[PDB]
């Protein structure tokens, strides 16, 4: 709720993993 690093940094570390995946494994856009 209040712990406003470990709420967001985790999250954003997983969000820019798994959108990397989602265009390269869904083909939409691999660097």
């Amino acid at each position: 709720g209040f712990l406003d690093i470990i709420k967001d940094t985790g999250k954003e570390f997983a969000v820019k993993i798994l959108n990397n995946l989602k265009c390269k494994l869904a083909g939409g856009c691999p660097p």
